[PDB]
């Protein structure tokens, strides 16, 4: 029942994301050089190492908040590819399914850790 015990998990998972290579267009803020009509589709950018300081500055509460801008990278790659079959679109699919199947014993965690400390 460690209320704490989030961090270092959401720790250790962004480890893991930035060892495969599919993290790899999403590990820093996206280049409007390489796509000049960026802002023009995505209001919010978001990327890995964005996330990862933010948990490690102690500015995440929850990992639910981490998981809404993880989340956020995921569905601005969906709303820039140009098709569902493109290389970048396909590789945050599986990230993303990767990133789902980990998350939910942190939550669940987390979650069941704050009832325990409300009984
Ligand atoms: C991380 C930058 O985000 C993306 C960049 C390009 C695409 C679309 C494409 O294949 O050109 C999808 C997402
Ligand atoms: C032990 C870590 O194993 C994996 C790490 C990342 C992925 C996600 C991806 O490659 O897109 C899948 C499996």
């Amino acid at each position: 029942y460690d209320i704490q015990a989030w961090k270092k998990q959401c720790e250790e998972l962004l480890n893991l994301i930035f060892q495969c290579e599919d993290s790899e267009p999403f590990r820093q803020p996206v280049d409007l050089l390489e796509y000049p009509d960026y802002r023009d589709i995505i209001d919010t950018p978001m990327d890995f190492a964005t996330v990862r300081e933010t948990l490690e500055a102690g500015n995440y509460e929850s990992p639910m908040e981490l998981c809404k801008d993880v989340r956020l990278i995921f569905s601005n790659s969906k709303a820039y590819t140009p098709s569902k079959r493109s290389r970048i679109y396909s590789m945050s699919l599986r990230l993303s399914a990767f990133f789902e199947e980990h998350i939910s014993s942190v939550l669940s965690d987390y979650k069941s850790a704050l009832r325990f400390h409300k009984r």
